[PDB]
């Protein structure tokens, strides 16, 4: 932090224009640093300048000062006494595993990385608090702007500093299966929503179940239907269903209508593959943070199932000619085959909302590696025997043609029916290969799917209301809002029960820290100690 | 029944009726004490089939769907190319072998075994539990044959007209007595047993 403040300082340069010769300390010098530590999406935690005066929370700075040079036993003695302490806790986490990357060490890197998985468990450990002495205003702090750490959220820093223990703590997982539904009630189950999103009147009677009852027992009729799209679980569905609706269809058109002149669903695949591609413009285009356009490129190449949803597209990349020129049929039927093989793949990513294959996916595309030299480990050997299929048979032949149509069909006897490779030998290598990898994962796939749901939830929350077959509607809307963040996961509330809900988060701080003490001192090395 | 023409409609239903008395059948293991807890796992193994099926059934389709396409790009015949895409369908889940005994295979063995490790502990006390309802049930039936189990039928009338002492029964008070002496003997020296047992835990012995 020295030498990058210095940095900072000597680099400014209308800082020196009054005086070059003396560098002058100013507050907005350990501002800017601690903005490009923590992250851009905060404001600057000290205003630039444009007796005694106070900053608003005058112990969130000392915070910093003694979180930043690793300062242990200070750094808990302040932390003690602070205003707001899971958005402290949680920055102050950030801030050490950011700035415990790049320090080129290895024994004060290593403190802070375990100093940061230490204000972790503060955090995960007074939040816990508030969520056993209420429910509903356990989550109106875990969504609130605060205003003394940069206009940001105290779920937004332990998204974006890894914290890989607190999203998956269970009071944040309720939250977010909360917002996957909206308004409505979450005890009633899947089947139930596929039965009446498959039966459009299926809502108004008594099927479905709500929360909030003053809308279920004097159940608004028109408030009913629109509920519905407002959710984004439905959303979710409609975009499923028609994506495979789609897939069928080009299937459909695949198999029988493949005319000179374009069949009447040609047009329809180029549009409702556009139809993928122009809510890519939304995901892609949005920054709520302010980030870079080639930063977003970088994310977005970074993603391999956005790798997959390109390939689509790569692989029309040889599909238009074809289509254009429909002479081609021996060259092109693959093309297009194999594209419909890759869309059936890009299929395979609906199920990380399942929560129990969710993380099997998650483990399965971990799983994919071995699959690219157990390959060379099984076609080598098959193709082997199936060549000494045909040196068995004659000796010296001269058909080219005649003997690859007898090697691929000895080939295919073979793999149809050997059984001593296959089963034997074979079999353990692949079993193996799979359980070593298998082992030690029940831990950890957990975190990480339970990590990975929210990005799925915020994208699907900012999704349109509408099924991508009709989406043109608010596509064509969206338009003049522009010409002339949300409140579910970020909002401003107001400050005389900011008030009270900060105090009410003073008194289980207090309480938390007093059972800790008291409960720590009970160990039996300690009492062995004393 | 009543309408025996249907024939090609309705030999499914009859079928599909015998399939689902075999798989009634299926509850006869609660007994074996070795495939009893066995099979309460697997009623909970059922779970994954229903969403492997959507992981296996539509590739397996899609490529018998490119193997229609391979042949000839267009042709206009519904009933023909439905046998054809069966036959071929069938052909490819008989021999493909890419994709089914290598990616698919640990698909399965994975979200078997995820499942499968942790529940060595409490399967066997659910089925312990399970099985007292099933005692009950079957001493309280009938002692008749089902085939024959009518005779008692018509004659479970006549008693009704004009609990069971095996699981329940009242004994007789001089006898309750020493059985209650006996109980707080025992008592007495299993909590004295218990509290000489604790005092010697290492825990206990560092704090004193």
């Amino acid at each position: 932090f020295h030498s990058k403040l210095q940095k900072v300082l000597v680099e400014d340069p209308e800082r020196p224009a009054c005086a070059p010769a003396a560098p002058r300390l100013q507050m907005h010098h350990v501002a800017q640093v601690l903005r490009e530590l923590l992250g851009d999406f905060t404001q600057p935690l000290y205003p630039r300048p444009r007796h005694v005066t106070f900053t608003m929370d005058p112990i969130r700075d000392l915070l910093i000062w003694a979180i930043v040079q690793n300062r242990r036993e200070l750094a808990g003695i302040i932390w003690a006494q602070s205003q707001d302490c899971i958005a402290a806790a949680l920055a102050c986490s950030k801030i050490l595993k950011e700035l415990s990357k790049e320090e080129e060490d290895t024994d004060s890197s290593e403190e802070m990385l375990a100093l940061a998985e230490e204000y972790e468990h503060r955090a995960i450990g007074v939040f816990t608090e508030c969520y056993r002495k209420d429910e509903e205003r356990a989550q109106k702090l875990l969504t609130r702007v605060s205003e003394a750490w940069g206009k940001t959220t105290c779920l937004q820093l332990a998204l974006e500093a890894k914290d890989m223990k607190f999203v998956s703590h269970g009071g944040i997982q309720a939250f977010l299966t909360k917002v996957w539904w909206g308004q409505l009630s979450v005890d009633n189950g899947l089947w139930r929503v596929t039965l009446c999103m498959l039966a459009f009147p299926l809502l108004l009677t008594g099927l479905i179940s709500f929360r909030e009852k003053r809308l279920q027992d004097v159940g608004t009729p028109a408030a009913r239907a629109r509920a519905f799209f407002t959710a984004p679980v439905v959303v979710f569905h409609l975009n499923i269903l028609s994506y495979f609706a789609f897939l069928c269809l080009f299937a459909y058109v695949l198999m029988v209508d493949f005319q000179p002149v374009p069949s009447w669903c040609e047009c329809a695949i180029y549009l409702w593959l556009f139809s993928l591609v122009c809510e890519e413009m939304r995901q892609l285009f949005y920054d709520p943070d302010e980030c870079g356009l080639m930063k977003k490129a970088a994310l977005y190449f970074s993603d391999f199932w956005n790798k997959l949803d390109v390939g689509a597209i790569l692989l029309f990349v040889a599909g238009l000619t074809c289509r254009l020129i429909p002479a081609t049929l021996y060259p092109g039927r693959v093309i297009l085959s194999l594209d419909f093989i890759l869309f059936c793949l890009r299929l395979m990513h609906i199920f990380t909302i399942s929560k129990t294959l969710g993380p099997k996916i998650i483990i399965v595309k971990r799983m994919m590696k071995d699959v690219f030299f157990f390959l060379f480990l099984l076609a080598v050997w098959v193709v082997s025997f199936g060549v000494a299929k045909q040196a068995i048979l004659i000796h010296n032949e001269r058909r080219v043609d005649w003997l690859f149509r007898g090697a691929v069909y000895h080939s295919y006897l073979t793999i149809f029916g050997y059984l001593l490779f296959t089963n034997i030998l074979l079999l353990n290598l692949l079993i193996a290969m799979f359980n070593y990898t298998f082992q030690q994962v029940q831990e950890h796939t957990d975190q990480i799917w339970k990590f990975q749901r929210h990005d799925l939830i915020e994208e699907y929350h900012g999704r349109p209301a509408a099924p991508p077959p009709f989406i043109l509607l608010s596509h064509l809307q969206l338009f003049i809002k522009r010409v002339v963040r949300h409140k579910q996961l970020k909002n401003k509330l107001e400050k005389n029960e900011e008030a009270a809900l900060l105090s009410w988060e003073i008194y289980l701080k207090e309480n938390y820290l007093q059972n800790r003490q008291f409960q720590q001192k009970q160990r039996p090395e300690q009492k062995i100690e004393d």
